[PDB]
C-alpha cells in the first residue's frame, strides 16, 4: 500500500567534529536512522545509493547510539556492533574517532 512519501535534507560543514558514516545493507526501499546524536527526535533519511543506503551525520568524537530503521521496523546491522537495552531490544553503537585532529587536510 505505497499512498506517498516524501524526504528531508541536511547541511555537511567543515569543522573538527569528524563526520559519522554508516553503511546499511537491507534492500529496503525507505530507510533511517536515529540515535542519541539526535536525542531521538525523529528519524534522519539514509542517502540511497547506487550499492547500497548510508548516512552521514555530524558528530564530535567518542562514542554515540543509534538504529536502524526500514518498513517502520527496528533492525540491526550484523556487520556492524549490537548493544542491549534495558528493555531487552538490541540496538546498535557507533565511535567517532578524532581524525580533524590528526590530520591536516
Amino acid at each position: 500500500g505505497a499512498m506517498g512519501i516524501r524526504n528531508s535534507d541536511s547541511v555537511k560543514p567543515t569543522q573538527q567534529a569528524r563526520p559519522t558514516v554508516i553503511r546499511w545493507s537491507e534492500g529496503g526501499k525507505e530507510v533511517f536512522i536515529s540515535g542519541s546524536f539526535n536525542n531521538w527526535s525523529t528519524k534522519i533519511p539514509l542517502i540511497k545509493s547506487h550499492n547500497d543506503f548510508v548516512a552521514i551525520l555530524d558528530l564530535p568524537e567518542g562514542e554515540h547510539q543509534y538504529k536502524f530503521f526500514v518498513d517502520g521496523q527496528w533492525v540491526h546491522d550484523p556487520s556492524e556492533p549490537v548493544v542491549t537495552s534495558q528493555l531487552g531490544t538490541i540496538n546498535n553503537l557507533i565511535h567517532v574517532k578524532k581524525s580533524d585532529f590528526e590530520v591536516f587536510d
